[PDB]
DNA sequence: CCGAAAAAAAAAACG
DNA sequence: CGTTTTTTTTTTCGG
């Protein structure tokens, strides 16, 4: 039937999407294991990865707010250059 | 801390490039679900489907590996 | 600030207790274990056969829950059919 | 055998144990769930418990190395009641 | 936001 | 010692 269609469908494509995710996440292990193989400290790593990652939110953040600013300018410009 | 802080970048770069692609596959599991939501699914359901099937492969494999610690713990007495 | 001081300290009181208990059931728990090693048992394969057990409870467990669902589910399609 | 009944106690007492553990796990998840309902924040309780365990470790450690000032000097003490 | 469920990070046991 | 699981903290995600 159709919904038993979907509904393979839909437990078909999380799964995969799933497998992928966790080929995603053991290369990531991949990535820190050679570090610790070339002398890196992976914890510190890992903490480094996190303080990036919040550095980037506190960005883009910034980025939304710097565009309303930005908008604000386009019709103050297009206001400005017609009348 | 000189030709080591290279590699260091290429570390760092390639872990953030793995986590985009995690992100990407986050992203279409939410959107697989939520247009299932939008198909009169039940998503708490569906998930608990997914996540049964999981713990039963997962069981699978571990039963798999206690049979190669029988097989091994035997062989271990057997050879010496 | 002042009052909630007194159930603070009733607070970590109790659960520094508590976690002492649990502390003293790890230790109980590799007693047994290390018993059964100076036995010639094996403690990695019983390890294993202790988790795989503790896994079939946890799926029983989850068939129950989702079993519970198909029954919830089936409730609210037919309440609200009225 | 004498084997397969060691076997059925060694499973049955960790069982037994686990469920112990579980349960006192149980209890602090709970406490702390009333102490949030309280009006307390779980997550710097759960810091404090943890650096007060520290200490703990650190005090005893400390006083291992004290015991071991006073275990000399008490030899000292049996040397002296000699003289 | 909450409460359960996954994942990361931290801690510890075993050889 | 170190590694390779276990335990805990942090994060996710639907409601």
């Amino acid at each position: 039937s159709t919904a038993q269609g979907q509904l393979k469908s839909i437990i078909e494509r999380v799964e995969r999407l799933e497998v992928e995710k966790a080929e995603i996440m053991e290369q990531i292990k991949e990535v820190y294991a050679e570090a610790k193989g070339n002398g890196f400290d992976v914890k510190v790593l890992k903490k480094v990865v996190r303080i990036r990652k919040q550095d980037r939110a506190k960005r883009q953040e910034e980025d939304a707010i710097l565009d309303l600013y930005l908008s604000a300018i386009g019709e103050i410009l297009e206001h400005h250059h017609h009348h």
